[PDB]
DNA sequence: CGCGTACGTGCGTTTAAGCGGTGCTAGAGCTGTCTACGACCAATTGAGCGGCCTCGGCACCGGGATTCTCCAGGGCGGCCGCGTATAGGGTCGAT
């Protein structure tokens, strides 16, 4: 503190998903099932 | 690589798919009789196939007509450039 002539520099310191993820899921899910996918009776 | 958009994703609203329970009868399926139609055999006959020939419909082509294919050149505008002129500055002479 009394350095008056050349002081001392030093000494101072919702979630949604990206689009394509669900989809690729889905594709995961339903190729390892068999289920039908279209309804039975608007199919009928 | 950049722009623009269409479809993925999420949520609240809304529709009907699914379950299943119940009742009805139409139509599949079974059965029983009776026969009209098809297989099978024999004898006769011409319709269909190999062969043989002749002939013209089309393969081949040279000339002529045409129907595209490509480009090539002339014009016109722009940009650069060599030459001449004109103004400015510097130098020399005179008062």
């Amino acid at each position: 503190t009394m350095q008056t002539a050349r002081k001392s520099t030093g000494g101072k310191a919702p979630h949604r998903y990206r689009p394509g993820t669900v989809a690729l899921r889905e594709i995961r899910r339903y190729q390892k099932s068999t289920e039908l996918l279209i309804r039975k009776l608007p199919f009928q």
